[PDB]
């Protein structure tokens, strides 16, 4: 059904219509779908869904010229540790990856791959049943009290990477992006948001360590941008983005109960704008808002309403990604895009509504979504999801 | 005369005319005397001017509750460098500063004494001639040519502090405080902007420091902390604010062009934030706005885009006084203000408006200022500027 108490806008009279380039690719509009993990990848071997996930991203494609950025995928088994989401190391993966960005491609659109590293997100018995480690920043904070404990229970307890074993995720970073790039991506993003490994690092709650990579707001970025700086060698700036989420809880990241919080994605922004300006920007920053601290908590819910991203326009002078309950919020739309480098990530409504851009541009009911679906092994609540023509034709306007 | 392309606005109906309790004082309205130095002191000893300065500040006192923040005065004969700015630390001096805060509470408004150290924008013949060091952070760059070869010719290369001599400064400090307030201050200002000592060591274009005051950004920030921290033990948080210009380029600071600036004032504010939820809030955060980098540039000019301050407000959550080309725009001021913490400074219309603040209130025609007698030794140009009733008395409606 449609979601019911929503007024809808029609955006089609402001910049969210207006074409932009974004590395190579020439969007022509700035609705971008963020990543989302899905799901529906196949054990063994962490592959993309041979059935389903074509259609998926065929569907979402369908507006020509909108970037896609794909649900996180796994620069290696080590990286991992959910069963379900896709890995881009091995040929079985990539050989299904080609086939998704080719759909894509065919719909006019684009495609950036998400690199993804869990860290002390991973669930550490599915780690150990593999014979790999479970990760961190440090080995005296965890995620949660049942996080370690099933470390322990697993022989698997939480392990403070070696300057050795964080040059190894790098090395597995830039085969990743190779990987990507080689069977048909236009670029990858780095997560260092949502308090995966890289955001381990960055923030000071789940990074105690006295080495080189810890104990100050240089150090703790140090992982972040070497990464970054490793990925614009391999395969270049304009095929390279960085997500980042200053004001984020999820997986027991600080937020803006940290009063460093904002200096420390302040020097990160920095650093970029450094590169750039030698010669090396990065393709896009992509922000979570303070609007959504955790997106498993309902729109509206889980809002900080202490701290502002807008820190981030005065220091990166590039293309900025914003996202965070933005589809229920066209007024909020309205004024942000009337910044000339803003784009609009959209996701839990791009999940129900394969065609959110028609409906962005000409102010159409949205599909409700269907959180019970989003982590689900199944085409229901995936590629079954109508466009408003369909929906029309199901009677919606009338449910 | 009156300035002439001046379209005044009557803002007694915004925040502006609210009351807001600062530090001690119980403040009736929120147009702040921000420090302007006027260079009427008495050589030798730094006397605050024995024949004029009472009237000058009780002629700007005259607006009930009006919060007044002094001329920058040195905490030192080392601290200083300009023979006509005043000093705290002598009784000579203090006997003049306390004859200048009886006038100014008889009409029942406050004063802040800020405490300056100039660091390399000091004229290092005058310390020479003292027997005094040229400081810096540093000791291989320097604020221009003409400072670098005056140092050099006077037998007094640029010097950069040992941690002694930090410590010494800090000593300084802490007496000149004390003093301030035995006087009868209500409170003090502790300058880190404007590109003085502390503004020298908080940059790191003057600041290329090896030890524990450079090289990083806590590093760079640690001398401005302090200098917080020892003001805040000797004299209380209450009675202690901290003035920062993020974005000035004035006395040969980076500006935006350097593309960590941002981070190292959020440092700074984060670490005033961390002590104020410690039970320790510094009474006042005051801002020089990217609308003036440069204060000896005529309004509009020197004025920088690619920044804002608003980033601040995300951090610390006190008190924010905003100064920068504010008298001519009120529209920009009526804005401003719909933040309940926010307070504006008015410099140079303050210099040229005793009864500013009724102005403000009513929309009247502001003085034109005279550039040529800010820094004279004479009551022309410091006293003898009219009240709007003294004006019109004159013609100035008519001139
Ligand atoms: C089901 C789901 C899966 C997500 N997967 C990812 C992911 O793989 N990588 C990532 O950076 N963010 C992920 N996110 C966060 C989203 O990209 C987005 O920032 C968030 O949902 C807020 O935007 P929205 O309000 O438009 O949904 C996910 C969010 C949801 C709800
Ligand atoms: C003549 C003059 C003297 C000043 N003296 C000081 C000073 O002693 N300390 C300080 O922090 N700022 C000083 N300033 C900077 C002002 O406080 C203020 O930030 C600046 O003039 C911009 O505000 P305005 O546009 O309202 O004048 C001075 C400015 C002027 C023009
Ligand atoms: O970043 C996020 C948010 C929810 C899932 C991921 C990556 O697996
Ligand atoms: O801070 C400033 C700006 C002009 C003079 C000072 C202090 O002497
Ligand atoms: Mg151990
Ligand atoms: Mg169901
Ligand atoms: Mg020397
Ligand atoms: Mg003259």
């Amino acid at each position: 059904s449609f979601v019911k108490d929503f007024k809808p806008q029609a955006l089609g009279d402001t910049n969210l219509f207006k074409p932009i380039k974004i590395g190579n690719n020439e969007l022509l509009h700035r609705a971008v779908i963020p990543p989302l993990t899905r799901m529906r990848a196949l054990h063994p071997g962490n592959i993309p869904n041979r059935d389903w996930a074509v259609e998926y991203y065929t569907q979402r494609a369908q507006r020509p010229g909108t970037m896609i950025i794909t649900e996180g995928a796994f620069i290696s088994p080590q990286a991992g540790g959910y069963d379900n989401a896709p890995g881009v190391w091995s040929e079985e993966q990539m050989v299904e990856w080609t086939k998704i960005f080719n759909a894509i491609h065919e719909k006019k659109s684009f495609v950036w791959v998400q690199l993804i590293v869990l860290g002390w997100a991973a669930f550490p018995d599915n780690l150990a049943r593999d014979g790999l480690r479970y990760d961190s920043a440090s080995d005296n904070v965890f995620m949660d009290a049942e996080q370690e404990a099933k470390a322990k229970k697993a022989n698997n307890p939480q392990h403070s990477l070696t300057k050795d074993e964080i040059k190894q995720y790098i090395k597995e970073y830039v085969q990743a992006a190779k990987n990507s790039i080689a069977a048909g991506a236009d670029g990858v993003e780095i997560h260092s948001a949502n308090g995966y490994l890289l955001n381990q690092f960055l923030d000071p709650h789940s990074n105690t360590r006295t080495d080189e990579y810890g104990g100050s707001i240089e150090n703790r970025a140090r992982f972040t941008l070497e990464v970054v700086d490793a990925l614009v060698e391999a395969i270049g700036h304009e095929k390279v983005g960085l997500r980042l989420s200053p004001y984020g809880v999820f997986n027991s990241m600080s937020g803006g109960a940290e009063t460093g919080i904002v200096a420390q994605y302040a020097y990160v922004a920095g650093e970029l704008e450094k590169r750039a300006k030698a010669g090396k920007r990065l393709a896009f920053v992509h922000l979570v808002e303070p609007r959504v601290t955790n997106p498993f908590l309902t729109e509206g819910e889980g809002e900080y309403e202490g701290g502002s991203n807008d820190f981030v326009y005065s220091i990166w002078k590039g293309p900025v990604i914003r996202a965070g309950n933005f589809a229920l919020h066209p007024e909020v739309v309205r004024e942000e895009v009337k910044d000339k480098r803003t784009l609009i990530g959209y996701g839990r409504f791009f999940i129900s509504n394969p065609d959110l851009v028609d409906r962005l541009e000409k102010g159409l009911p949205l599909n409700k979504y269907d959180r019970d679906t989003f982590y689900q092994m199944s085409a229901h609540g995936y590629i079954d999801y109508p466009t408003y023509e369909e929906a029309l034709k199901l009677g919606w306007d009338k449910k």
